[PDB]
């Protein structure tokens, strides 16, 4: 549903997470993020123009959303187990996924 908007959704919900008060909020943000990541994973960034879905760049692109959903799952667990700050920290550790893709395909 538009790659810009998917990316806005991940960004945004990182902020709510840092600012959050209780796991239920954090739980909801990570939900939004996960869906965003799966939707984004289906799109074609401008730099990957006329690259066939079997190209390494488009494989690598889709791959990058896979590691990230993993780490979002791994953080959601902490959420459902009431463990806020540790999930608020796991969330921070997600910026490792953000940087790597961007530097390649933004
Ligand atoms: C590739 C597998 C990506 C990962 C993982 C993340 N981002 Fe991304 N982002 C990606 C691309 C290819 C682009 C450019 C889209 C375009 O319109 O050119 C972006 C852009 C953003 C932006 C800017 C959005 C805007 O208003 O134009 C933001 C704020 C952003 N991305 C955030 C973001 C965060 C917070 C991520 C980790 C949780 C993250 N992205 C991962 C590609 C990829
Ligand atoms: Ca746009
Ligand atoms: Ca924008
Ligand atoms: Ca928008
Ligand atoms: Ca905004």
């Amino acid at each position: 549903a538009d790659l810009e908007d998917n990316m806005e959704t991940l960004n945004d919900n990182l902020k709510v997470i840092e600012k959050a008060d209780n796991a239920a909020q954090v739980k909801d943000a990570l939900t939004k993020m996960r869906a965003a990541a799966l939707d984004a994973q289906k799109a074609t960034p401008p730099k990957l123009e006329d690259k066939s879905p079997d190209s390494p760049e488009m494989w690598d692109f889709r791959h990058g959303f896979d590691h990230l959903v993993g780490h979002i799952d791994d953080a959601l667990k902490l959420a459902n187990e009431g463990k806020v700050k540790e999930a608020q920290a796991a969330a921070e550790q997600l910026k490792c996924h953000c940087n790597a893709c961007h530097q390649k395909y933004r």
